[PDB]
């Protein structure tokens, strides 16, 4: 499982509309996204390369001259983090570039993932030294990463899922953490690396605090507990917790290489807590029978977080059969918190 989003893909330009002023620019609809394009770059139906927000694009003035004055330093390389913006009142998300800048992609077709072919990587918010402390080894290849596809890329699948029921959960803005057991080994990982138990490491700290390692042996299955660590010194601690804590949002069955269903996951969470292992869960909302447009789902995303007077990052939707999940991120949140 490559639980990663497809950062750069070949897409088709949708409807194009103007924007007053020195309109060297216009509005381009790319499937569920709106992004601002330069005048005459595209006409509806043209193929282009769409880079999603959170893409990191390494500096290249021949390739991407339009990002040259947007660059920052990220993981030791000069490049541009694609971020939500508002351009003369027009919300703009992602970068859409015509095929003439990518002659090597000439044969590629709509839908193709060219993330790897173009050297694009995922920007992620900084973390302190307690959250990236002393990498032990690679992230286990037998465990899926935790990322969720965005609803803007799923408009056809949303309509095909009308009538299906989903677990709705609050998306917390922390650092993703995995605690797993595989047959005499129990490890703790950050986003992208397995971590070692430096008595200063925050992931290991949280795993020890809630006994979830002892919990994993009480379960005695090869499982990966995946969740968000939040609190002090993490994304400014807007939930206003004291200390740090782990909030579970998925359980991966390693031997079956699939996520447990919401009912199978809420099953184990009850058992863990019943036996002294106090594993918290991301807030769970009422189930939703899906009968909604993408715009309705995105309007649902804005709301209260773990702390009720803090605006949440968004919502995650998980079909009760476990084979379809997606995220709806609040655009108000993205506009406000553009450090993240």
């Amino acid at each position: 499982s490559m639980g990663v989003r497809k950062l750069a893909t070949i897409r088709t330009a949708g409807e194009i509309t103007p924007i007053a002023g020195a309109e060297a620019i216009e509005c381009c609809h790319v499937d569920g996204w709106t992004c601002v394009i330069k005048k005459g770059e595209f006409k509806q139906g043209d193929r282009g390369v769409y880079f999603e927000i959170d893409s990191f694009i390494k500096e290249d003035n021949d390739r991407y001259p339009m990002l040259s004055k947007q660059v920052i330093d990220y993981e030791g390389q000069r490049g541009t983090r694609l971020r939500t913006a508002r351009l003369r009142g027009q919300l703009s998300q992602g970068l859409f570039l015509p095929m003439d800048r990518f002659p090597e992609l000439a044969s590629n077709q709509v839908g193709d993932d060219v993330t790897e072919i173009l050297g694009i990587t995922k920007w992620e918010p900084p973390i302190s030294t307690n959250l990236s402390g002393e990498i032990l080894g690679e992230f286990p290849t037998f465990i899926s990463k935790t990322d969720q596809e965005r609803v803007q890329n799923l408009i056809p699948q949303i309509e095909e899922n009308k009538g299906q029921k989903f677990e709705v959960t609050v998306k917390l803005d922390g650092s993703s953490m995995t605690v797993y057991r595989k047959d005499d080994h129990i490890g703790v990982c950050g986003r992208n690396w397995e971590l070692r138990e430096t008595a200063t490491n925050a992931q290991w700290h949280a795993a020890r605090r809630n006994k979830m390692i002892e919990g994993l042996q009480f379960l005695n299955r090869n499982l990966a507990l995946q969740g968000e660590i939040i609190g002090e010194s993490i994304q400014g601690n807007l939930e206003k917790l004291k200390g740090q804590d782990f909030y579970l949002f998925d359980i991966y069955d390693i031997d079956k290489a699939q996520y447990l269903t919401p009912i199978e996951r809420q099953s184990l969470v009850k058992q863990l807590n019943d036996n002294g292992f106090t594993v918290k869960h991301v807030p769970i909302l009422d189930d939703l029978e899906l009968n909604h447009t993408a715009e309705q789902i995105l309007a649902m995303a804005d709301g209260p977080s773990l702390n009720k007077n803090v605006k949440r990052e968004g919502l995650v939707f998980k079909r009760l059969d476990g084979k379809f999940s997606f995220a709806a991120i609040s655009n108000a949140y993205l506009e406000k918190h553009k450090d993240r």
